[PDB]
């Protein structure tokens, strides 16, 4: 995350790293045994560690879940980045309380303009690479349809949707792909790809979750 604060220590309950020896993305606790992430954040050997702040100190609060599966979406275009969302779910449940807790998904897409909480332990330089230990947050609005396409021009499919700021300084980055995008107390996005991290005129852009809402219930249902 460029240009955000520090969270606080589990003040964003759904979060989760998924892990492979290193922190490599994020994802969103839906429910005690399933997570939401980005399906180009796909790899064997993925542990999921809940109740996280400092991820490279054990503070208490922390549950580290080995993934049974992770099902990244049947028509998932790794080109295009067309469908990009997983499913994982958890080898046992997660325990929930106030400091790990699952997030709702929507019943409706939010309109541009609703300001969401991005968080992630990615990046937080866009000219260099600095990792943080603890949890970042960053609070950015959802853009218009026409300035996002203005944007990215011919690559917007309507699974997707912008959030950010025009004049660069303040997004998401590497590191924090898979993560959430809440609004409204909603899973409304997917960190997922952006040019660069924090530039002028290339907000990031994140999977659209509300077209997904049927699958991922169907999905959970039937596994
Ligand atoms: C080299 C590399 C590898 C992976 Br895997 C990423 O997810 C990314 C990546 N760049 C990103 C940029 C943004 C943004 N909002 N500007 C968001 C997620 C990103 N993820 C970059
Ligand atoms: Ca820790
Ligand atoms: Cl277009």
């Amino acid at each position: 995350i460029v240009g955000g604060y520090t969270c606080g220590a589990n003040t964003v309950p759904y979060q989760v790293s998924l892990n492979s020896g290193y922190h490599f993305c994020g994802g969103s606790l839906i429910n005690s045994q399933w997570v939401v992430s980005a399906a180009h954040c796909y790899k064997s050997g993925i542990q999921v560690r809940l109740g996280e702040d400092n991820i490279n100190v054990v503070e208490g609060n922390e549950q580290f879940i080995s993934a049974s599966k992770s099902i990244v979406h049947p028509s998932y275009n790794s080109n295009t980045l067309n469908n990009d969302i997983m499913l994982i779910k958890l080898k046992s449940a997660a325990s929930l309380n106030s400091r790990v807790a699952s997030i709702s998904l929507p019943t409706s897409c939010a309109s541009a303009g609703t300001q969401c909480l991005i968080s992630g332990w990615g990046n937080t330089k866009s000219s260099g690479t600095s990792y943080p230990d603890v949890l970042k947050c960053l609070k950015a609005p959802i853009l218009s349809d026409s300035s996002c396409k203005s944007a990215y021009p011919g690559q917007i499919t309507s699974n997707m949707f912008c959030a950010g700021y025009l004049e660069g300084g303040k997004d998401s980055c590497q590191g924090d792909s898979g993560g959430p995008v809440v609004c409204s107390g909603k899973l409304q996005g997917i960190v997922s790809w952006g040019s660069g991290c924090a530039q002028k005129n290339k907000p990031g852009v994140y999977t659209k979750v509300c077209n997904y809402v049927s699958w991922i219930k169907q999905t959970i249902a039937s596994n």
